[PDB]
């Protein structure tokens, strides 16, 4: 599938960002030629809530920078 | 509405739990006579991710303990 290549690129890009302890969940869909995606990342339980927010914002920048067709990306965090 | 009384009870119960800095979002719906609800609470940005998780679990217990018709409640947290 065209989509599985894209999903591989999101996961790979997310996992390279400092503080990411793996991708817990990824759901991606096409809206025309654009991708909209929902991503959940793992983070250190001892990080602050503010740190987990910064890591999500860094994941969003890194993913959207690498995958140009992404036009909406939501990133949240869970302790792992 | 029957629902607005219930929504008032969820918000009130959530806000009385230690570490809750207000209810950011509440969406509740009936599935037959049962309530299913999605709640977002505010928390101190300097709490740990583990602390924010404990506060959500305490909100879930407190809300479900006070409002017997709730059969599904999801609680997440945001810095505020």
């Amino acid at each position: 599938s065209h989509m599985e290549a894209v999903q591989n690129r999101i996961v790979e890009a997310a996992e390279r960002v400092p503080g990411v302890r793996g991708v817990i969940h990824l759901r991606a869909r096409y809206v025309g030629q654009d991708i909209w995606a929902d991503l959940i990342i793992g983070v250190d339980p001892e990080n602050t809530v503010e740190q987990a927010h910064e890591i999500c914002e860094a994941v969003q920048a890194a993913v959207c920078g690498k995958i140009r067709r992404i036009e909406s990306l939501h990133v949240s965090a869970e302790a792992r």
